[PDB]
Parts: C-alpha cells; structure tokens; sequence
RNA sequence: ACGGAAACCUUGAUUCUAACGCUACUUCUAAAUAAGCGUUA
C-alpha cells in the first residue's frame, strides 16, 4: 500500500541552506587560494 | 471459741495455608531557517 519514489537533484545554481549559525571572520583563514575553516576546539588545543 | 480451716478456673493451642495491582494503548498530527534591497551616489 505503500509507494516509493527516488527524486534525482540536480543543482543547476548555488543551493544554500542555513541553521542560523554564521562564521565570523575571526574564525576562518583566506590563504592559498582557499578558505580554511578550522575546529576551534582543535584551534585553541594547538594554542595553549 | 465466726458452717468454719486449707484450695489459681489452671495446664497445652501461630488468626494460619493459597493468590503477580494485572490485561490493551506510537507523546502523536501539518510546518523549506526563511522574507524584504529602497533612496542617493
């Protein structure tokens, strides 16, 4: 009784969805042609 | 020097045996982390 669909997306344009969360600029790097987002946990670990 | 004296209403006995506060029941129902870019230059 139960029917079943497979749905194939193909993004044809940039496809955003958020969680209300935002990273500021204190927490990514712009180097080597590149944006590096680091573990800030991780980050602060290798600082102290 | 009294129809009086002497004499335990006393001994032994478990208010005990058996028995599920149990049977059935979805914390469930719809819902894009999304909308607006004006006016000046």
């Amino acid at each position: 009784d139960y029917r079943t669909f497979k749905l194939s997306l193909l993004t044809l344009a940039p496809i955003h969805i958020g969680n209300g969360e935002k990273y500021t600029s204190r927490e990514f790097i712009y180097e080597n042609k590149k944006f590096y987002f680091p573990d800030m946990g991780k980050f602060y670990n290798k600082m102290v």
